[PDB]
């Protein structure tokens, strides 16, 4: 109770004045590249002080200009450094320079929700719940700051180094206490009220939480067809069909977060996130035990130089710099 209120507080402090230049480029050992992004490299380092390892995202300006990805990168930036949830992705800094942005992200030598799923085929119902309650708190946190978050699927659902989960993308992410309009996310994740165009709020979430739930379980998701009109169809109009394997429990939280009528979809009732807390399909889950990630997780990821080392080049002439003022 309390707690959510001083959760708001720390929230909302960091929100409407956000840390900028909280780093630079040379407080850091650049050990090798993690990989690659949209719009650069994501590099190991070393903070030379503290010695902590992280994973410092570098965005080409002019990259994120050119793929009109301003909006998404200013506002993602804007909600991970104002933000503090277990499962939710930390940055530990962030500067800008002539050519790039920096996000330094805490290093997860994890896996990926979508590849461990794709492999593994589908999760047992108490694997899939473990998952499930993790994004049921997020949800929570977010929705009790007024984030409609709108990009749930296991793409976004990294594996941490003791399995539990953490939400990775926020472009999409938009503060509104009420009702929005964007047309966003993945065909297969689109609540119905989002396809119908006529506004939509945070119970697009719920909905999205209905499909991961069924994805985990079943291992392919409730609708889906070869073109994204089909998958539409099925969502506004359909009926879901549920596997045989399915518990009955499985069935009456999925008929309910899979509800078409966002007035009956349980999330977005009088009693908000306690009608799924207190759903029997969660009876077993200790809510609590979980926040503070004392349940074991049923999966652990199994976690020297670039084979060819390219220097960062920033350029003596300053970049985009009106685009990225708030960065
Ligand atoms: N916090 C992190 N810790 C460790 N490695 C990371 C981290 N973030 C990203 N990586 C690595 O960098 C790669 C590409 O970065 P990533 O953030 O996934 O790209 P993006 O621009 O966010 N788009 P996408 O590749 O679709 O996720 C990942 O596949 C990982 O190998």
């Amino acid at each position: 109770k309390e707690f959510l209120a001083k959760a708001k507080e720390d929230f909302l402090k960091k929100w409407e004045t956000p840390s900028q230049n909280t780093a630079q480029l040379d407080q850091f050992d650049r050990i090798k590249t993690l990989g690659t992004g949209s719009f650069g490299r994501v590099m190991l380092v070393k903070h030379k002080e503290s010695g902590n390892h992280y994973a410092m995202k570098i965005l080409d300006k002019q990259k994120v200009v050119k793929l009109k990805q301003i909006e998404h990168t200013l506002n993602e930036k804007r909600i991970l450094q104002a933000v503090n949830f277990p499962f939710l992705v930390k940055l530990e800094f962030s500067f800008k320079d002539n050519s790039n942005l920096y996000m330094v992200m805490e290093y997860v030598a994890g896996g990926e929700m979508f590849s461990h799923l794709r492999r593994i085929g589908r999760f047992s119902e108490p694997h899939a719940r473990f998952y499930a309650a993790q994004i049921v708190l997020t949800f929570e946190y977010l929705h009790s700051l007024d984030l409609i978050y709108r990009d749930l699927k296991p793409e976004n659902l990294l594996i941490d180094q003791q399995g539990y989960i953490q939400v990775t993308d926020f472009g999409f992410a938009k503060r509104v206490k009420g009702r929005t309009w964007t047309l966003c996310g993945t065909p297969e994740y689109l609540a119905p009220e989002i396809i119908l165009s006529k506004g939509y709020n945070k119970a697009v979430d719920w909905w999205a939480l209905g499909v991961l739930i069924y994805e985990m379980a079943a291992g392919y998701p409730p609708f889906f067809a070869d073109q994204p009109i089909q998958i539409y169809e099925k969502i506004v109009s359909g009926k879901v069909r549920f596997p045989s394997h399915f518990s009955s429990d499985l069935k009456d939280l999925l008929r309910n977060l899979l509800q078409v009528d966002l007035t009956k979809r349980f999330g977005n009732l009088k009693n908000g996130v306690n009608d799924i807390k207190n759903h029997k399909w969660f009876a077993t889950t200790d809510w609590i035990a979980i926040y503070q990630r004392k349940v074991e997780a049923p999966f652990i990821p199994k976690f020297f130089d670039d084979y060819e080392e390219e220097e960062i080049r920033v350029s003596i002439n300053e970049k985009c710099g009106k685009e990225f003022t708030e960065f």
